[PDB]
C-alpha cells in the first residue's frame, strides 16, 4: 500500500513551494504534475499536486517539516495497490 | 471520507475513454484534469486521472461498469478528510 496527501490551492503559489521542497528530496517517495477540477465554463485556474509516500513515517515528518499557507488545503489518506 | 481510483497510462486512449463516460454522468461524484508523474529528462508523455466517488457503492459498480484496455492500470483505495 502506498499513503499520498493532496495539496489543493493556487497554481502560482504551489509552483514556489514545489521550488522550496527540491532541497528536500528525501522527504518524499515521487511527485505527480499539476491537476485540477473540471466541469463546465472551462475551469482550469486551480492546480493541485499528488504527493506518495514510502511509509507512514515519511508522511508524519512532511506534515511537520513543510510549511503550508493558508491558500492550500493538506488532505491525508491510505490507498490499496 | 472518499474513496478514489487512479488510471494511468497512455493519454491517447484516456483521452478517448472520456468520452465514452460522458453519458455515464451518474457513475463518479467528480474528475479531475489530467497529469504524470516527473523526474528528469523533460517527462510529460503519461497521462492519469484522478476519480472520486460519493460511496464505496458507486465505485464497486464503477469497477464493473466501465471497460478498460490493457494499457492502462486501475488502482482503487480510500482516503481520510
Amino acid at each position: 500500500m502506498t499513503p499520498i496527501v493532496h495539496l489543493k490551492g493556487d497554481a502560482n503559489t504551489l509552483k514556489c513551494l514545489r521550488y522550496r521542497f527540491k532541497k528536500h528530496c528525501t522527504l518524499y517517495t515521487a511527485v505527480s504534475s499539476t491537476w485540477h477540477w473540471t466541469g463546465h465554463n472551462v475551469k482550469h485556474k486551480s492546480a493541485i499536486v499528488t504527493l506518495t509516500y514510502d511509509s507512514e513515517w515519511q508522511r508524519d515528518q512532511f506534515l511537520s517539516q513543510v510549511k503550508i499557507p493558508k491558500t492550500i488545503t493538506v488532505s491525508t489518506g491510505f490507498m490499496s495497490i
